[PDB]
């Protein structure tokens, strides 16, 4: 199930759930999270649909490669606002460059992809640096980067910053739960034995707190992509909800506005998160996109 790749120079640590002959969908994850973080419900869902998912432990975080370095946001901040190009451990290309690895290792030649949250910036990447490997690409949750953008409240920023009081797991789990609860959906929460599950699983299958600095460098490491998506040609679908309070809607709205031709789903009542109930809503947007961009030229 859970097998290990050598990789754009890396191990990633990945899971093919078939069918061979299904149609190749690589989704990519959020700040921090796991590929054990996808809701059973939309993996089945794009299965049922004839859709070949691939999930992947990017760099730094579940059973992938972690790397070294605690770099300096502040820093990263200032040579973005002196007009430089900053200096991180890695950049989201690498972390781009990392997914179509996989696909390279798995004999796959383009593919569908799909990413929610920091996975948004990576598929956006992966559409500006690699554009001839992908059939389509979904930008769930995300953002362009533009620095006009609404921020987000405090109290999420918080919640997404803050490191649990200790390594107990009972502490991070919990304190987890917590911070979920601020970006959740306010129309379909999860029960607390729901997100209980969500969140042991991800602490069980790796606890990495020490991964977040470089993770997080990539990201405001990178800017503004605002630019570089006016020049994407592969069809792009951006999904959002209206209602979270992280990522607020404007930077969905901002990524279908830069991408010629992308289509736009923002969805009431869904926060940060991908609520069980709207599965079935992300699964017909998805595979519909997905179809219909498979018949057009590459």
């Amino acid at each position: 199930t859970q097998q290990q790749a050598k990789a754009n120079g890396i191990s990633i640590n990945y899971e093919d759930r078939g069918p061979a002959d299904g149609i190749p969908i690589l989704l990519v994850n959020g700040y921090t999270s796991t590929m054990m973080s996808w809701p059973l419900e939309l993996m089945d869902g794009l299965k049922a649909r004839g859709f070949r998912v691939i999930r992947y432990d990017n760099r730094d975080v579940g059973r992938t490669e972690k790397f070294k370095g605690v770099p300096d946001i502040g820093e990263v901040v200032k040579a973005l606002r002196e007009g430089k190009t900053p200096e991180t451990p890695y950049t989201l290309s690498d972390m781009a460059a990392d997914g179509i690895g996989l696909m390279d290792a798995l004999g796959i030649e383009r593919a569908h992809v799909m990413g929610i949250s920091m996975g948004g910036m990576i598929v956006q990447a992966m559409a500006i640096n690699h554009p001839e490997r992908l059939v389509s690409v979904t930008s769930i949750m995300s953002t362009t980067g533009n620095y006009d953008l609404p921020k987000a409240s405090d109290e999420a920023m918080a919640a997404l910053q803050q490191q649990p009081a200790s390594h107990d797991r009972e502490v991070v789990i919990r304190h987890r739960m917590k911070a979920r609860r601020v970006y959740q959906s306010p129309a379909f929460p999860r029960s607390d034995e729901a997100l209980y599950a969500l969140c042991a699983t991800e602490f069980d299958h790796m606890y990495y707190p020490e991964g977040a600095s470089r993770q997080y460098a990539a990201i405001v490491g990178d800017g503004s992509r605002v630019e570089r998506l006016k020049k994407v040609r592969v069809p792009f679908l951006v999904i959002h909800g209206k209602a979270d309070p992280l990522v607020p809607v404007e930077g969905g709205i901002d990524t279908a506005k830069c991408v010629p031709g992308a289509k736009l789903e923002l969805i009431e009542g869904m926060g940060h998160d991908l609520p069980v109930e709207l599965c079935p809503r992300y699964v017909d947007l998805i595979a519909e996109h997905a179809l219909a961009a498979g018949r057009k030229a590459a």
